[PDB]
C-alpha cells in the first residue's frame, strides 16, 4: 500500500499527542507558578519534568515526523533531529530520580530536610542535569554514529545530493549506543536505582509507623503494670522505662504535653523511690489524663503525616513506573534488533506503535497529578474555570 497512507495515520496520531502533551504540561507549570502551596523543591523537579514533556510536543514529535520520511539531509543534521529526544528522555530520568531522592530525604531525615534541600540547590541541580542530558543524548554527535558509513544506495535512490543521507533513525544512530549506552547505562540503571530508593522509602515509612504504635502500646502496657504492681520497686521499673520512652517520642501544645508527661512521671518516680507504692500508683493514674488530652493527638497527627508521605511517594512512583511502561517497548525492540540479527526486524507498524507509546508518556503526568494530588486538582480547576470558561 502507498506509504503516505500508513504515514498519515502515524503523523495524525503524533500531532494529536503533541497537542495534548503541550496543553497538559503547560497547565502543570501554570499551576506551580500561580499557587505558592505548590512552590516547593519537589515541584521544581516536576516543573523540569513538565518542561521536557512540553519540548517533546514542540520539538521531538515534529522531529520524529520528519525523520520518518527518510528525507535527504546532511548526516550530522539528521543526527541532531534523531537524538534530541534522547536529551529530553535523559532529563526526564534525572528529574524522576531527583524526586525519589527528595522524598527519601524528607521521610528519613525530616529534621534536616529544609536545611539540606533548598530552592537554590534544586535549581542548580536542575541546571546541571540538563547539561548532562545534552551530553548524554547528543553523544552520537561526538562521533559515535554511522555517518562514516552512509547507505549510499538508499541515498542515491532518493536523489540525495553528495554528502547527504536518507535521514532515518536506525541508519544514523548506532544500535550499540542505543542498547548499551542509552538503554542499559542511562535508562535501565537509573530506573533500578529509583526502584531501590522507593523500596527504602516505603520500608522506612512502615518502620516509623510500627515504632509509633510500639511507643503507644509500651506507654499503655506500662501503665497497666503500675496499676497491678504490689511493691514500690515494680512501679519504679515501669516508670523508668516510661520516662526513657517519653523522651524518645519527644524527639507548642505538643511540647507542653510532653513537659506534663515527663513531669508527672518524675513525680511518680520520686514517690516510688520513697516506697509509697499506692501514692505512686495514684500519681501514675494522672498520666492517663495527659495521654488522652495530648499524646493521642501527637500520635494521630504523626500517623496522618506519615501516611501522606506514603501517598505522595506512591504518586511519584506511579509517574516513574509509567515512564518505564511507555519507554520499555521501544528499548526492548531495539534489543531484539541488536541482539538477534537472525530475527526478522520488528515490522514498521509496531515500530510506530512503540514510538507513539513513548510519546504518550509526555501526556500522562498531568492526569496523575490531577487524580492523585488534591492541591494540583484544585489549582487545575480554578485555572480552567477562570481562564478557559
Ligand atoms: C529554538 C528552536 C525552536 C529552534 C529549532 C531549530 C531546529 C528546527 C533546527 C536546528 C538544527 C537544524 C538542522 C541542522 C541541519 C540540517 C541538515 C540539512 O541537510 C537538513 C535540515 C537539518 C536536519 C536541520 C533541520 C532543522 C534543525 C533541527
Ligand atoms: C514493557 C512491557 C509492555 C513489555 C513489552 C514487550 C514487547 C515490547 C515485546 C513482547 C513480544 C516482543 C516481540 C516478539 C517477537 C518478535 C519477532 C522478531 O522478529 C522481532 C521482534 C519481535 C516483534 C518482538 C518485539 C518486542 C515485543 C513486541
Ligand atoms: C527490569 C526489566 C524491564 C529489564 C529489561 C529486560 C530486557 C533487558 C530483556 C527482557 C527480554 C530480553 C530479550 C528476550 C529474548 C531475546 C532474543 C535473543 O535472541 C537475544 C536476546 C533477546 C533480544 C533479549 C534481550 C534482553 C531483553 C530485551
Ligand atoms: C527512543 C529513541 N528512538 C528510537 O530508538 C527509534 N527507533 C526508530 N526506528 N524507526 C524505524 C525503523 C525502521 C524503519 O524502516 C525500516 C523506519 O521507517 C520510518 C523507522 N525510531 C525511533 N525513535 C523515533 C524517532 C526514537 O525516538
Ligand atoms: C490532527 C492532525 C490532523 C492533520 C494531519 C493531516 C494528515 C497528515 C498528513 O499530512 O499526511
Ligand atoms: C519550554 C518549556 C519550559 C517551560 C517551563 C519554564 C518554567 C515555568 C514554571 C516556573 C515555576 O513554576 O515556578
Ligand atoms: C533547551 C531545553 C532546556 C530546558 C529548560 C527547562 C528547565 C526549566 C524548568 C526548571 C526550572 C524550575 O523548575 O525552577
Ligand atoms: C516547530 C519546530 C520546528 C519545526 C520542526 C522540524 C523541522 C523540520 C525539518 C525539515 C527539513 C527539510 C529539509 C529538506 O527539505 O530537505
Ligand atoms: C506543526 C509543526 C511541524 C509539524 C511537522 C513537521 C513537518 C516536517 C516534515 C516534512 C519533512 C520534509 C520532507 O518531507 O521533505
Ligand atoms: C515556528 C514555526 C516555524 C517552523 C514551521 C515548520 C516548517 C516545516 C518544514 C517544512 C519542510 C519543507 C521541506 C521542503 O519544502 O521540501
Ligand atoms: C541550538 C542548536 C541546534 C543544532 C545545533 C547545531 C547544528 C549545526 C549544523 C548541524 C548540521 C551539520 C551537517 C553535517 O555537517 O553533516
Ligand atoms: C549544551 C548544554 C545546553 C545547556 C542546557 C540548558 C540549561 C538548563 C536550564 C535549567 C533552568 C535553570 C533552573
Ligand atoms: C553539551 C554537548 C554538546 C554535544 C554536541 C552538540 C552539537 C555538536 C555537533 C555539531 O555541531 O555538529
Ligand atoms: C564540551 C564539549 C563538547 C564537545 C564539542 C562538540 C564536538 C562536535 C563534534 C563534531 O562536530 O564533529
Ligand atoms: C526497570 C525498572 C522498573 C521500575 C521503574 C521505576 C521504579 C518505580 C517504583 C515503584
Ligand atoms: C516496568 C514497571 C512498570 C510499573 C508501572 C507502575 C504502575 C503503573 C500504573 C499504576
Ligand atoms: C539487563 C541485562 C539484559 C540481558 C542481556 C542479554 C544479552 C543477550 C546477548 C545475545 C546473544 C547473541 O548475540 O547471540
Ligand atoms: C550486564 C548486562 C551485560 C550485557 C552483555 C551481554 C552481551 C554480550 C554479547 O553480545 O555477547
Ligand atoms: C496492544 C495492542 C496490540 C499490540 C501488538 C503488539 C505486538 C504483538 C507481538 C508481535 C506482533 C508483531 C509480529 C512479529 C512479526 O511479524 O515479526
Ligand atoms: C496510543 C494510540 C494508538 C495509536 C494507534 C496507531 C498509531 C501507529 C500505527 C501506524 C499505522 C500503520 C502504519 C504502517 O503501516 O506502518
Ligand atoms: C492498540 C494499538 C493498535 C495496534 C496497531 C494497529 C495496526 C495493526 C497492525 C497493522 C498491520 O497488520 O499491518
Ligand atoms: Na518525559
Amino acid at each position: 500500500a502507498p506509504p503516505i497512507m500508513g504515514s498519515s495515520v502515524y503523523i495524525t496520531v503524533e500531532l494529536a499527542i503533541a497537542v495534548l502533551a503541550i496543553l497538559g504540561n503547560v497547565l502543570v507549570c501554570w499551576a506551580v507558578w500561580l499557587n505558592s502551596n505548590l512552590q516547593n523543591v519537589t515541584n521544581y523537579f516536576v516543573v523540569s519534568l513538565a518542561a521536557a514533556d512540553i519540548l517533546v510536543g514542540v520539538l521531538a514529535i515534529p522531529f520524529a515526523i520528519t525523520i520518518s520520511t527518510g528525507f535527504c539531509a546532511a548526516c550530522h543534521g539528521c543526527l541532531f533531529i534523531a537524538c534530541f529526544v534522547l536529551v529530553l528522555a535523559q532529563s526526564s530520568i534525572f528529574s524522576l530520580l531527583a524526586i525519589a531522592i527528595d522524598r527519601y530525604i524528607a521521610i528519613a531525615i525530616p529534621l534536616r530536610y529544609n536545611g539540606l534541600v533548598t530552592g537554590t540547590r534544586a535549581a542548580g541541580i536542575i541546571a546541571i542535569c540538563w547539561v548532562l542530558s545534552f551530553a548524554i543524548g547528543l553523544t552520537p554527535m561526538l562521533g559515535w554514529n554511522n555517518c562514516g558509513q552512509p547507505k549510499e544506495g538508499k541515498a542515491h535512490s532518493q536523489g540525495c545530493g553528495e554528502g547527504q543521507v536518507a535521514c532515518l533513525f536506525e541508519d544514523v544512530v548506532p544500535m550499540n549506543y542505543m542498547v548499551y549506552f542509552n538503554f542499559f547505562a542511562c535508562v535501565l540503571v537509573p530506573l533500578l536505582l529509583m526502584l531501590g530508593v522507593y523500596l527504602r522509602i516505603f520500608a522506612a515509612a512502615r518502620r516509623q509507623l510500627a515504632d509509633l504504635e510500639d511507643n503507644w502500646e509500651t506507654l499503655n502496657d506500662n501503665l497497666k503494670v503500675i496499676e497491678k504492681a504490689d511493691n514500690a520497686a515494680q512501679v519504679k521499673d515501669a516508670l523508668t522505662k516510661m520516662r526513657a520512652a517519653a523522651l524518645d517520642a519527644q524527639k507548642k501544645d505538643f511540647r507542653h504535653g510532653f513537659d506534663i508527661l515527663v513531669g508527672q512521671i518524675d513525680d511518680a518516680l520520686k514517690l516510688a523511690n520513697e516506697g509509697k507504692v499506692k501514692e505512686a500508683q495514684a500519681a501514675a493514674e494522672q498520666l492517663k489524663t495527659t495521654r488522652n488530652a495530648y499524646i493521642q493527638k501527637y500520635l494521630e497527627r504523626a500517623r496522618s503525616t506519615l501516611q501522606k508521605e506514603v501517598h505522595a511517594a506512591k504518586s511519584a512512583a506511579i509517574i516513574a513506573g509509567l515512564f518505564a511502561l511507555c519507554w520499555l517497548p521501544l528499548h526492548i525492540i531495539n534489543c531484539f534488533t541488536f541482539f538477534c540479527p537472525d530475527c526478522s526486524h520488528a515490522p514498521l507498524w509496531l515500530m510506530y506503535l512503540a514510538i507513539v507509546l513513548s510519546h504518550t508518556n509526555s501526556v500522562v503526568n498531568p492526569f496523575i497529578y490531577a487524580y492523585r494530588i488534591r492541591e494540583f486538582r484544585q489549582t487545575f480547576r480554578k485555572i480552567i474555570r477562570s481562564h478557559v470558561l
